[PDB]
């Protein structure tokens, strides 16, 4: 019992064609959006506004209701927000009355009519006509995350702020391709279906082409097709897309989410750290007018210089472990053991050094940070540091204690880049399933020849978590993956 | 014939090595383009030049070089263009000479000079400093069709109209987006992976996650969330992304393609047609300066307003079958034999109407057309014309005889949008596998009420394809599907 009234819904629908009105609606043109009447109207009188008859058409949903008698009242939502409308029979006549009669919350109308007041002073609609739009056929639920998840549409209807993220959302992306564009950088579209799974360390979907009867993977990156755009002389490429990864859900992971990846020849990655904190930096002013923002507890400063550490000087402050030192994979181990750094059979100094990072420093880097010189066997896409060849000229940008970038001084070497992904297809046999595959057609791109370069790539859905302080990467995606 | 040219350039790189340079360089800073040095200085006397002493620092691939003992010239190539340098050991003393007379057709460099003219009058920089910057390991080509796609930068590389095919591309997506902002339209991002595949007739590239256990489906439309958005109150909402189809390619389909879809609250099928020939006017004019072009054989006018032609119209106008008149399905397929229209064994009149127009008659659609009227057995989404259910509020957009755009008054009745579903998998229990398939969820939303909506869907890959005379998508997507 309860939502029986379904059936009345349902009742009141052929009930509206008996009145000879197509229940589900026609165009209709507005004048205005509500807020717009309030910005334009909201301070005139009662009388100066009988004065003016100002004339105008809105449309919306029906959020409440009062009747009885021959007139009634009713709130309406557009996307900018509510109007009151007063609809008396004497105005609209006895046919278009009956229709405000049956409507129902839920439903949506459109009305012309005259800006007006109320005794009690709210700004209203004197409707001249009512026409009904569309018939809702379940009420509104009562005003759970699982909901607000699984029918984002009744969260955007009765919940403003989360409208608002997603409206944001909007705005940074815009902002960041208006930057990207006037600083040069050709917007472009690469293949998110890939003969080879390559450009990081992660799990792909697999799918298969029917007719050309072939293996293909999702995108994990769209970094090797735009390598391939800076052989071809392209010199500054970018590209804000989907790329996808078959790993669980997490308030930082989703597997489909936007990434940004950019290619800027002839830079290496103190130019990109130099590019990322001014991007950023030009985004949250442009949005939040200000480069200081306030993020769950904390106050984050994304104001450019942002400070530069090197993982082992990170290591070294925050454990106490100093990595400088030349030592053999088995002291690593040792060390990892006596600060409770998990480690994998794969790993080897490299890989443990990270792990002391991961486990053990990461979440403490709270203001922005670029966390730079990866350990080699970790980066086999960067360029190895010409004075300690353990590490690379590689940087990962850490802020609210999570990664929200990537990037590196780009390895264009195509016998280095050989070996590598043949170190990394090693690591696959011990089990580190994530290594990068061989992907002949990228090295074959590589020897005819790839400028010195700089990459980057931002997690575009982490920015806007940072920038609209949502705590969960499934508070800024309209539709987040769902378990079930 | 022969790798002893591989031989050889690696011969070099040992080479470069030990004359203390890194082959695969460092960044390197440029205060100009070929194109701006041209711009900029192609006018000044030979003169002049030698006494002004204008400094400028340039990178790019070298394309041409002429040896001649202790001088040399070479043409080297930016993404703007090529640039003659002039080096003699005279001025750079003998291990940049030695640096310049290793460099190969290919090799990267990066050069500080001034701006000079020779005897000829070639714009030239008279270099003071070169910098060696990458190793090319495989030759440039020489001076087929399938090859160029295979290997993009060997053609973005060769061949200039080429990669200016990419940068239109580019501005033809940013100039819609601009029009679209600025019309109030707010751009979205909704999922690629799907529970159901909907939004289209299409087969689906299928995939699963393997944490979550679950089948996923590429989308095949972009339709269903952005409706359920419109259902959220949004109004006004666009989204140009990627789309994925698993059937085989053409001139004309790749199995990955941009679709732009958006969709308005209160609009109708007729406010869509104004939409999309202002929107597509409007590109045409802001990047191409023209609403005239070139395609093939035809010139082709773009500037509104298009021709409007009722598909039932455009039949017996081309073809001389009339379709107005009440008929019987055995009728319509009487019709067919006569005509020589291919007709499957699950089509009614509806289809087969449909089955005249495009095996008949869109062929001759070379000015932009909007056909519309389709036959509601091919339009499970849109909603019945009120005078004539036969056919429906929808619409197709033809130019040089190709569908550029699918749009239509969306079906916003809940009961109706069911029933449509089952019509649709009756028909596949009959052999038609393209149906569409039962979304309960789509249809949960729907019964919130969707407001009457006009939507439209363009192939971003098509309309690229005709502003800048491209015969084959292949020749606008930068990595086209390649066969195996
Ligand atoms: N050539 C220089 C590096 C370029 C980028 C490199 N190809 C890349 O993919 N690196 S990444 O760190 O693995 O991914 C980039 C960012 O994407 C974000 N990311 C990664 N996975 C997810 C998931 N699963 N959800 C949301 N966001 C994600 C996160 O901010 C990462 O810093
Ligand atoms: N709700 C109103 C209609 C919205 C669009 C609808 N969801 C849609 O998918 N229609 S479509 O006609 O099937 O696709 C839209 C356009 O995409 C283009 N398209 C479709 N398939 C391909 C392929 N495979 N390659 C390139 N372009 C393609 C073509 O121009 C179509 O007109
Ligand atoms: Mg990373
Ligand atoms: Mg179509």
């Amino acid at each position: 019992e309860l939502n029986d009234q379904l059936r009345v819904r349902r009742e009141k629908l052929k009930k509206i064609e008996e009145l000879g009105v197509d229940p589900f609606g026609k165009r209709f043109e507005r004048t205005h959006k509500a807020e717009e009447l309030f910005e334009l109207y909201g301070d005139l009188s009662k009388e100066e506004l009988e004065e003016q008859q100002i004339e105008v058409a809105v449309a919306g949903r029906i959020m409440t209701k009062r009747g009885m008698g021959k007139a009634g009242f009713a709130h309406i939502q557009d996307v900018t927000g509510q109007i009151q409308i007063y609809v008396r029979q004497d105005d609209v006549g006895e046919q278009q009355y009956e229709l405000f009669k049956i409507s129902d919350l839920g439903d949506i109308v459109g009305v012309r009519g005259t800006m007006f007041k109320t005794k009690v002073g709210e700004l209203s609609i004197k409707v001249s006509s009512y026409e009904f739009l569309t018939k809702a056929l379940r009420p509104l639920p009562e005003k759970d995350i699982e909901q607000r998840y699984r029918q984002r549409y009744l969260d955007l209807i009765m919940n403003p702020e989360s409208k608002k993220t997603f409206i944001t959302r909007s705005l940074i992306i815009q902002s960041m391709r208006r930057y990207l564009d006037s600083h040069g950088y050709l917007e472009v579209e690469t293949p998110m279906m890939h003969a080879v799974a390559g450009g990081a360390a992660a799990r792909p979907f697999i799918t298969h082409h029917n007719a050309l009867d072939m293996t293909l993977y999702m995108r994990i990156a769209i970094e090797l097709h735009l390598k391939r755009l800076i052989v071809g002389g392209l010199e500054k490429v970018y590209e804000i897309g989907r790329v996808f990864r078959n790993e669980g859900i997490s308030t930082r992971h989703n597997p489909e989410f936007t990434m940004l990846e950019l290619y800027e020849a002839y830079a290496d990655f103190r130019d990109i750290m130099k590019l990322t904190e001014n991007l950023i930096a030009h985004i949250a002013t442009e949005v939040l007018g200000t480069t200081k923002i306030q993020y769950g507890e904390h106050l984050v400063d994304l104001t450019p210089e942002w400070r530069r550490l090197h993982m082992v000087d990170a290591i070294k402050e925050y454990v106490g472990v100093d990595f400088w030192r030349q030592m053999s994979d088995e002291e690593a181990r040792e060390l990892a053991k006596e600060h409770g750094v998990e480690v994998a059979p794969h790993m080897t100094f490299g890989h443990i050094v990270n792990e002391f990072f991961e486990q053990k420093v990461e979440d403490k880097l709270i203001q922005p940070t670029f966390i730079y010189g990866h350990p080699v066997e970790i980066s086999p896409l960067a360029k190895k540091n010409p004075d300690d060849p353990r590490f690379t000229d590689r940087f990962e940008l850490f802020i609210v204690g999570r990664e929200h970038a990537n990037a590196f001084t780009e390895l264009n070497d195509p016998i280095d880049q050989r070996q590598r992904f043949e170190e990394q297809l090693k690591e696959r046999e011990q089990g580190n399933d994530e290594a990068h595959e061989m992907d002949e057609d990228f090295l074959e791109a590589l020897e005819y020849g790839m400028p010195p370069t700089g990459g980057l790539g931002i997690g575009v859905d982490r920015l806007v978590m940072l920038l609209t302080n949502s705590p969960s990467i499934r508070d800024v995606l309209l539709f987040p993956q769902m378990r079930h």
